[PDB]
């Protein structure tokens, strides 16, 4: 369930949705600025706990263009409403499918945004967070802004060490994921996974563990691009290229935009969350 529509003076109801990265959510248009927002609802009472509070505070702290940004919490008679930015250009993956594959320059356009967002997320973490890299979103149709869904309310993406080791560095596993996104942009399909046997997980995992992939002969990529890919897809996390090293890689640096180079008070939010614990 979702409660009835509310705050109609500030928001227009666009549509209630039931799937995708926002799950069960309400899409709204802000009447003041015209921006689309996704609203998630949590029932008032026992569900409003310290986890919710931390998730909200964490979310709120993320101020970077390539992350889905928190807007506000609103108290309703029956639910806490969590309002955040909505990405209206679909999934990155669907844009790749539509294109067949991206050119090197288009892949770079998105990869620069991805890495920048991931580097930002990493800089704000005390612990690894599932950034949902398998499903990044796009905002806008033309020159789309990539959106990572750093919030929470195919096995091709899993790095070898995530399967094999008791302990692993989550940031280094994210590098592998970024490489999987780069590959799918350049090739038009996932590496490792058999396109005719997508649910043969065992087969995909054995290929991950062996780092068994190839870029098709008809896909021509520059040496700098090959260099980046080869340095991401190494099984040993200790030898994998790091995010700072990617940010200084010549393929990443080429055509880097100037921007990528180099609200309620917390008091109000906390008071709303406190009130929301009462049904």
């Amino acid at each position: 369930d979702m409660p009835i529509m509310h705050d109609g003076d500030r928001y227009e109801l666009v549509r209630d949705i039931g799937s995708g990265n926002f799950g069960v959510a309400r899409l709204m248009r802000n009447r003041a600025d015209g921006q689309l927002v996704a609203v998630k609802y949590i029932e008032r009472g026992e569900k409003i706990d310290e986890n919710v509070q931390r998730e909200i505070i964490n979310h709120r702290s993320l101020r970077h263009p390539n992350i889905i940004r928190f807007k506000e919490v609103i108290l309703t008679p029956t639910h806490l409403a969590i309002v955040m930015e909505y990405a209206s250009g679909g999934e990155l993956f669907e844009r790749i499918c539509n294109a067949g594959r991206f050119s090197e320059d288009e892949a770079r356009f998105f990869f620069q945004q991805l890495i920048s967002g991931v580097s930002y997320c990493h800089s704000m973490q005390v612990c690894h967070r599932d950034l949902k890299l398998e499903n990044t979103l796009l905002d806008g149709s033309t020159a789309p802004r990539l959106k990572i869904c750093d919030f929470g309310y195919t096995p091709a993406y899993i790095a070898p060490e995530v399967l094999l080791k008791k302990e692993y560095d989550g940031k280094v596993a994210d590098v592998w994921s970024c490489g999987v996104t780069l590959y799918v942009m350049l090739v038009g399909a996932y590496p490792f996974e058999d396109p005719d046997e997508p649910k043969n997980f065992r087969k995909t995992i054995q290929r991950i563990l062996g780092v068994q992939y190839s870029i098709p002969d008809y896909v021509h990529i520059s040496p700098e691009c090959q260099d980046l890919i080869s340095r991401i897809f190494v099984a040993n996390p200790a030898t994998r290229i790091t995010i700072p090293e990617i940010r200084n890689h010549p393929w990443f640096l080429k055509n880097l935009p100037a921007d990528l180079m180099d609200m309620q008070s917390m008091d109000e939010i906390m008071q709303i969350l406190a009130e929301a614990t009462i049904p």
